[PDB]
């Protein structure tokens, strides 16, 4: 009913495609047959990540087996790793927007040629907070830049190209909903700060080049929490902007690890962080249960 | 004579610095007497391509032993591997221009807490070409945008810092030196396009959006070759503008495994890009060599 969508005419022209960084091609891949039944997607920075996250939605489904299972689909690039149970893919994308952006564009390609529709798709993933407790999930409205406007801005042969990075309302409600059904954690909606650099690009103050100061540090963080900041990452915006392009129901869920108001390091004990690792993997295989056990 | 520096003043008032990408840290390593001998640095995208490479310029240098060698220095992050022999420290970085940067911010303060002085980096790798020979190497003077300009724009607070991207030219003339010297393929100097995007950044026809044409990118094409442009890769810009601002001299030295301007998908048959593929290892270590020789 909302099948995913291409936004080039070229591809229609094309003998083959080969998705470079999954190694798999039309030539040699029947599509439909493979990923056509998918209707959930989740996305994170690594393997080892989107591996505990295929599992725990595998046993939550009852589709765990007691053999070797949630072998990696994929090849030929490491940063990108793709597991699969019933209508659930689990997708890693590495670090950064050039990455998730060469992934997003392979993975909506895949999708469109498996007939995919009503597919929601969800980033996890940790992020720092501000203004919220350590271990809190966000939940992201939109993803804003560095001036904390729901627009990623893309150069298309040396043209700006701006587009919004709301997130799909609906599924925002339907997340929540889960949290505040859940009741295991602190849960906000808020935007979320998608910066390109991690040392400059965030305020942090140990940077091999830094200009400013903690106070100049706490004035920019105090205005993006006004402007309805609630945590910084570094690859929500073009996964929100493509997502809803071609036709894709998107989410942000990250946990926070720390406050930025209240410095730069993670005082959490590591077995504390490590529960707040599991918070985002939780809030979505238990999402996805959910929809499965209305469908 | 050239000491690396840092241009923050915020770190001489820590206690400690964890260098949390390579797990090193000032309170647990002597920074000085393990990389105080650093002269040469090579950076170069995946763990493999930096591992040939380390264990090429050993063998160069008579520094090459029949035991299990060049272990990987550092942990914590895939991304980043770390290798030494003698003054050659050997660095991945990963893919696209956060992941460098990360990598050159920790870097940087690793050779500043070593005391080393008179550094030189040269990244490694591949691109895209346009108007030259697959197979080609380009020694980069001038890292520039998608408008062809020798400038890297960072955002810093919310507020744009614009930085140059300029090669450090004496570099330029020692590497183009000893490619003529080498006279084992066609070398080239030139700028070199660093876009943050591969399918649109980059003008391909194979995204999942594009709204142009054969005949749109390659006036994008024609014109980047009017403007000085040659070769086209992700992580140049960002790499050239924090090295200078440092005082690291830098160098990028990449092969092309196209032309572009012929259409986007490589020809070569495999044994020959994997000849393309040693030509920038090649330039490089015989440079060191080289150098050490004059030493
Ligand atoms: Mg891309
Ligand atoms: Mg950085």
């Amino acid at each position: 009913d909302c099948p995913v969508r291409l936004l080039n005419p070229n591809i229609a022209k094309m003998k083959e495609d080969i998705l470079y960084h999954f190694n798999l091609t039309t030539s040699r891949h029947n599509f439909p047959a493979l990923f056509g039944d998918v209707k959930f997607v989740c996305v994170g920075g690594s393997p080892s990540r989107m591996k505990a996250f295929i599992r725990c939605v595998g046993a939550e489904l009852g589709l765990d087996c007691p053999g070797r299972d949630y072998p990696n689909i994929c090849a030929g690039t490491d940063r990108y790793a793709m597991y699969k149970v019933g209508p659930v893919l689990s997708v890693s994308h590495g670090m950064g927007i050039p990455s998730i952006s060469i992934m997003l564009h392979e993975l909506i390609k895949l999708l469109y040629y498996a007939r995919c529709s009503n597919v929601t798709i969800i980033r996890i993933g940790t992020s720092g907070g501000i203004g919220l407790e350590p271990g809190t999930v966000v939940i992201t409205e939109q993803a804003v830049d560095t001036c904390f406007k729901a627009e990623f801005e893309q150069i298309v042969l040396g043209k700006r190209v701006i587009r919004k990075t709301d997130l799909n309302k609906k599924l925002v409600q339907e997340l929540l909903l889960c949290s505040a059904e859940l009741s295991e954690f602190t849960t906000v909606v808020g935007n979320t700060m998608c910066t390109l650099d991690f040392y400059e690009g965030q305020g942090r103050l140990d940077g091999a080049l830094c200009s400013y100061t903690e106070k100049d540090k706490q004035a920019y963080l105090e205005a993006a929490y006004a402007a309805g900041v609630r945590n910084i990452e570094m690859e929500s915006s073009v996964f929100a902007a493509m997502c809803s392009a071609c036709g894709l129901q998107a989410a942000v869920v990250c946990v926070t690890l720390l406050n930025r108001l209240e410095g730069d390091q993670i005082s959490s004990p590591r077995n504390v962080l490590s529960e707040y690792q599991q918070r985002p993997q939780r809030l979505v295989s238990y999402f996805i249960k959910k929809k499965l056990s209305k469908a």
